[PDB]
């Protein structure tokens, strides 16, 4: 049995590659053929301690979750095939009041969610789990359906199960070379012969990175260590009838489970003292190396070791069976990277599992569905495989990745800073020059301001939960922009140069807006054939011919990938540029901006010459610049596209000729109060591929009519006829201390009927504002709704959008 032409290859037969394999098949794809090195399970898999909970600090990664588990029920009834799946409960615990708070945050996330999910008492606590020491116990968040499985038998089942579908495992046929074809296509090489497959799937494990290098790519992964210890028999967990529910021990930085009649837990120690293998990036992995693990250290992990025999006295007498010390690839995230890759053609990814077990059988389904479809089923940008770059060397990797290990049980705040692995060297001199005038956030390896520091107030990390050291700071550079003009470096956006014969029309079939006019910008929405908001651009037409689209700097790759796919399959005759590090950007806004700006430049800036939504070619103070009137501000202003190293000069000279103004800086923290305050949507938060653009309120930028049938057209048509069932709204409530941020329930008469997706503090109303989705018939503007915030539900209101309007919407009704 060997299949020599093949659908799908799928490199790897851990139980990532083997739930994919099984999906595919049942999906109905012919011809899926799953290549293993050695045997199933000889990677990372088979050492697993299977842990499986519905729990997830993130927001669509709890469908993955919910996916993988509702699978395993049902694989043993489905494949004839046990799987050992425990499922007692998990339950993470809390034992500081800042803990408890955690636990809020994230049941307000967690509410509008199918998972099932509560904060308990300790009283209840001690019922679940009576071998625990409840001294310093205030709370537990408890998933009720979860627990653990054994990952041979769970992978082994996945096989019986893509087998019984007509996929082709074979093993031991270790890939050893991979070649493009120009039609798409890949050649694939192994001991046992050759296939050639219309795409290939790596999903190789520690080996990924390896697997990448095949085809010229460096996927950052660095395979860590990891440990846990299992007990031996203990009288008191024999006499129970029930088993034990899953535990995690969030200050002692570790998990815990039942193992037979003891106990098996698993520390994440000190960054510090965490260990990887940098010589499995230098060298690669030794061969040999498979169904085998590293040498016990128990040394490095005795700080947790105690904290568990204390709070689970039980362990204190009991003996040590086993200590299993085993590879896992991480990328730097913790996140893995799971979808097609950009640059290549035909080529996926399922790779760094810090989690695979968890995740194996929701990433099968998620992406048979994208491969099948052609658009993801909902949006996980936050694992799209090329969320990273060039920027994300080898050492940015071990150290980000190192990280990411010790920080495994911290206390994860909103507006959250890492630390690690920064400065990269994607930068440019502006970053020396703000570095301590700001706060610099993290953006896929830029240093992007997020707020400024003002003199006497506190400038340091300081995360919460509720309002914190930039509120105030935030509010005047609010200030700033409205009454003088603001400064801001929104160098991080993606941006790409479409030229060539058919670029206008490849653009006309990508966007769902009308293809703007030489000299104008316009803003554009690439949707999938559903009609999913893909990607929010702007598209400037600069040059007969020639265009610049920009988009956020999270979907930089992502959207160019789409983008020049889309140019591949409708043979469009175009050269396409990615020039996201040859420029920066400097936005200057505010009622001053076009004063400041004009003095520096012999280009006529006024509203006479130079109207909103141009774009043209200019010096500013013998420093070339593309300029184009436009701001996501709202106000008045500029964005001044320019080379990478004038950054830090036309800074210092716009920074000059404002003095009289007052200029000043401001960052993204003052840029997104401004933006809700004119009700401007954000890709990411309000629109992503799980809506469409009409529930999501862009009808403005949406043109059905035009003759062009761009990609999601007829879909649009269909959900418009139909009627919207939700609605994007945009929400007012008084708070204490605390801002909706998104992502947190709306309550209405004791259910919860949707959820906010943006948010902050309005200054100038002294209110918060919120961007939420409720259902249509409680979209009314007045509506009241509740939100809940942090452990109590705030009354809300529905307003008439904008609660502020735009300086081009106010400066027309000066005339009129
Ligand atoms: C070490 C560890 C990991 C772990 C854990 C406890 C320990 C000590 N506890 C976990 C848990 O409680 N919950 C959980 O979700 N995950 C846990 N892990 C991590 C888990 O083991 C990994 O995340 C997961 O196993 C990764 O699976 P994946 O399918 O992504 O990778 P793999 O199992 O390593 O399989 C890779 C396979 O690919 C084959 N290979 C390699 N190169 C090739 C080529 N060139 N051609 C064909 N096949 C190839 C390997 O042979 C391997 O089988
Ligand atoms: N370059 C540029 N491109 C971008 C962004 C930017 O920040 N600047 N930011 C991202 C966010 N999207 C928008 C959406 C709307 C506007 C906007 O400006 N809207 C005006 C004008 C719309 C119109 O009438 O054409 C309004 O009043 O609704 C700006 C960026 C995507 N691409």
């Amino acid at each position: 049995e060997w299949k020599d032409r093949a659908e799908t290859v799928i490199i790897g037969g851990g139980c990532v590659g083997v739930s994919l394999a099984y999906h595919l098949a049942k999906a109905g794809m012919r011809d899926v053929v799953l290549l293993e090195k050695s045997e199933l399970t000889a990677g990372s898999t088979w050492h697993a301690a299977g842990l499986t909970t519905y729990f997830h600090p993130g927001i669509n990664l709890k469908k993955i979750h919910y996916d993988s588990i509702k699978l395993y029920e049902r694989l043993e009834e489905e494949t004839g095939q046990v799987v050992g799946f425990h499922q007692p409960g998990s339950i993470r615990l809390a034992t500081t009041p800042e803990r408890v708070d955690e636990f809020k945050y994230q049941m307000t996330r967690t509410n509008w969610h199918a998972t099932e999910q509560y904060i308990i008492e300790p009283e209840k606590i001690h019922e679940l789990f009576p071998l625990l020491n409840m001294d310093k116990i205030l709370a537990g968040l408890y998933n009720p359906g979860d627990g653990h499985i054994d990952p041979y038998s769970l992978t082994m089942a996945l096989a019986t199960g893509a087998r019984k579908y007509g996929a082709l495992l074979k093993y031991p046929a270790p890939v050893t070379s991979l070649k493009p074809r120009p039609d798409g296509t890949w050649d694939v090489e192994t001991p046992q012969g050759s296939v050639r497959a219309n795409r290939i799937v790596n999903a190789a494990g520690f080996w990924a990175r390896e697997v990448g290098k095949m085809i010229g790519l460096d996927h950052p992964l660095i395979p860590v260590q990891h440990q846990y210890v299992i007990t031996s028999t203990i009288p008191e967990v024999k006499a129970l009838k029930r088993e034990l529910p899953v535990l995690r021990d969030l200050e002692g930085s570790y998990y815990l489970r039942q193992e037979r009649d003891g106990l098996l837990f698993g520390p994440y120690e000190s960054q510090e003292k965490m260990k990887l293998q940098a010589s499995w990036v230098a060298h690669g992995v030794p061969p040999g190396f498979g169904k085998e693990l590293f040498e016990s250290d128990l040394d490095r992990i005795t700080e947790h070791v105690e904290a568990a025999m204390e709070m689970v006295p039980v362990l204190k007498k009991a003996d040590i069976i086993n200590i299993v010390n085993g590879p896992i690839t991480y990328s730097p995230d913790i996140l893995p990277m799971v979808g097609p890759h950009q640059g290549v053609r035909n080529y996926w990814v399922a790779i760094g599992f810090g989690y695979g077990i968890i995740h194996a059988g929701g990433v099968g389904t998620y992406l048979s569905d994208w491969i099948l479809h052609g658009e993801p089923p909902f949006d996980l940008i936050e694992l799209d495989p090329n969320r990273y770059g060039k920027w994300t060397t080898t050492q940015y990797t071990e150290a980000k990745a190192r990280e990411s290990y010790g920080f495994n049980n911290i206390v994860g705040y909103p507006k959250e800073e890492r630390f690690a692995g920064r400065p990269t060297q994607r930068v440019s001199g502006l970053y020396k020059i703000l570095e301590s005038k700001c706060s610099m956030g993290f953006h896929a390896g830029w240093e992007q301001p997020h707020w400024f520091y003002k003199p006497g107030q506190d400038t340091q990390y300081r995360p919460s939960f509720r309002r914190t050291n930039w509120f105030e700071p935030v509010g005047s550079e609010y200030k700033q922009v409205m009454q003088r003009v603001g400064v801001i470096d929104l160098s991080p956006f993606g941006k790409f140069n479409i030229k060539g014969q058919d670029s206008t029309q490849l653009l006309d079939h990508l966007c769902a807006n009308v293809i703007p006019k030489v000299g104008f910008t316009n803003i554009s929405h690439m949707l999938t054939p559903r009609g999913r908001v893909y990607a929010e651009l702007t598209v400037s037409h600069q040059s007969p011919g020639e265009f610049l689209l920009i988009t956020g700097s999270g979907s930089e790759l992502h959207d160019l990938r789409w983008i020049e796919e889309a140019a591949v399959r409708g043979g469009y005759d175009v050269e396409i540029r990615n020039i996201t590090d040859e420029l920066g950007v400097l936005g200057v806004a505010g009622p001053y901006a076009r004063r400041v700006l004009q003095k520096l430049t012999s280009e006529d800036l006024s509203d006479d010459v130079f109207k909103f939504l141009q774009t043209k070619s200019l010096k500013i103070s013998d420093i070339p610049v593309t300029a184009i009137r436009i701001s996501y501000t709202g106000e008045l202003g500029w964005e001044l596209y320019h080379r990478r190293e004038d950054s830090a000069a036309l800074y210092e000279r716009i920074m000059n000729a404002g003095q009289e103004e007052g200029i000043d800086n401001f960052g993204t923290y003052a840029l997104n109060a401004l933006r809700l305050e004119k009700a401007f949507r954000a890709w990411g938060s309000e629109m992503n591929c799980d809506t469409n653009p009409l529930e999501a309120g862009l009808d403005y930028f949406i043109k059905l009519n035009k003759p062009a049938n761009f990609t999601g057209k007829q879909a649009l048509k269909q959900i418009k006829a139909k009627g919207l069932k939700r609605r994007l709204v945009c929400l007012t409530l008084a708070t204490d201390n605390v801002d909706p941020e998104g992502n947190e329930s709306v309550w209405y008469k004791g259910k919860v009927i949707g959820n906010t997706t943006s948010g902050s503090y309005s200054y100038s109303i002294q209110k918060s504002l919120a961007f939420a989705y409720v259902p249509v018939e409680l979209s009314e503007v007045g509506q009241q709704v509740e939100v809940e915030l942090l452990g109590k539900n705030y009354p809300a209101t529905i307003i008439q959008e904008p609660l502020v309007l735009t300086e081009p919407t106010r400066t027309r009704l000066q005339k009129d």
